């Protein structure tokens, strides 16, 4: 499958993918990423305010993946996430936008083939609106990241929405706002669909 990863922000971002790596995308530039059929735990995200040396080692203000330009591991919150698992049960791809690891950059994540048309977006000014307890440089953290309790992180107990998850959910109703926000955040397409991930759509 092909992911068309497009930076429509006026600022440069450093696109990241696992599997895939990462590259600098100036405003208006795009990356076509091949993603094999059957991939699980897939993510695409943007990183902000990075500075990398000649060998691809360095730092990003949001979404840093172990100091690498070409990510092999997930990024450090906050990072708006396009998540996917391809060719799963019932001849389906499963995909979502997640704010469970926070928000940095607005995002659309849409199918582009196979007669799959229903996509996803989170475009609110979540950084400008972020509550004080969640705010950080370049982003808005999920309360699981900030507080690290089961109320927000749901390893055990009864996982329900919280005022801090609801902040994200009412502003981006399409996206996961807390770990068990499954019922209203799950998108599917026929297996084998292509996708776009657009920063600042």
């Amino acid at each position: 499958a092909t992911f068309n990863i497009q930076n429509h922000c006026s600022y440069t971002v450093w696109a990241a993918a696992v599997p895939g790596g990462g590259m600098q995308l100036g405003s208006g530039q795009s990356w076509s990423l091949n993603v094999n059929a059957g991939t699980t735990g897939g993510r695409v995200w943007a990183r902000t305010n990075c500075n990398f040396d000649a060998s691809g080692n360095g730092k990003c203000e949001t979404g840093d993946c172990g100091g690498l330009l070409q990510c092999t591991a997930y990024g450090t919150p906050p990072n708006t996430l396009a998540e996917f698992a391809l060719n799963q049960f019932s001849n389906l791809d499963f995909f979502d936008i997640s704010l469970v690891d926070g928000f940095n950059v607005p995002m659309a994540f849409n199918p582009t083939s196979n007669g799959c048309t229903r996509g996803i977006s989170c475009t609110a000014d979540i950084v400008g609106e972020c509550p004080a307890a969640l705010k950080t440089t370049g982003g808005c953290n999920n309360p699981c990241t900030v507080f690290k309790t089961d109320e927000y992180c749901c390893n055990s107990g009864s996982c329900s929405a919280t005022d801090y998850s609801r902040f994200f959910k009412t502003r981006c109703p399409d996206a996961y706002s807390y770990p068990k926000d499954d019922q209203t955040s799950t998108f599917t397409c026929t297996a084998g669909t292509n996708y776009e991930v657009v920063f600042c759509p």
